[PDB]
């Protein structure tokens, strides 16, 4: 229900928000290429919970600021410290549009993420939260 944070998009446009809820430890965030490790939760507005790796085997991994992930995840992820949980607001234009994702995703929706960073595989190191 709430759209909440620091509005983290590039276009100052509040296309992104992103709440902490957890601090992370370290001052390293992910780099453009590295693969990024998660565990999340999405919900739409109307706090119906769309989809969540948690209910999954292990985390969820991709390459930064690929275009692998909506909009909103490459401009957010970039943002993260490891061990850092946060809630992410993604409007429609840095999420699925006017099209939406059928048929979990309508048409103009707005996002509501719980990201927890995990891990990041950079050129020369890893990080991770201790496990
Ligand atoms: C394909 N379908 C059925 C779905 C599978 C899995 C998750 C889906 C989600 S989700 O839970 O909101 N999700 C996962 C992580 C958070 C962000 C988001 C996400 O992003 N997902 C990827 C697809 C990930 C995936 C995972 C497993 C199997 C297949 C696919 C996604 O859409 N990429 C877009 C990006 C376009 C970016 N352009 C751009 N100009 N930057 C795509 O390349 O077209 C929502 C809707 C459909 C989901």
């Amino acid at each position: 229900l709430p759209m909440e944070g620091v509005d983290i998009s590039p276009k100052q446009d509040e296309g992104v928000l992103k709440v902490i809820k957890r601090e992370g430890t370290g001052t390293e965030m992910p780099m453009i290429g590295d693969r990024v490790f998660v565990h999340y939760t999405g919900w739409l507005l109307d706090g119906t919970k769309f989809d969540s790796s948690l209910d999954r085997k292990d985390k969820f991994s991709f390459d930064l600021g690929k275009g692998e992930v909506i909009k909103a995840w490459d401009i957010a992820i970039a943002t993260m410290k490891v061990g850092e949980v946060c809630h992410i607001t993604c409007k429609p234009e840095y999420a699925y549009g006017s099209a939406g994702s059928p048929p979990k995703i309508p048409p103009n929706a707005t996002l509501v993420f719980e990201v927890e960073l995990f891990e990041f595989k950079g050129e020369d190191l890893t990080e991770e939260e201790d496990g």
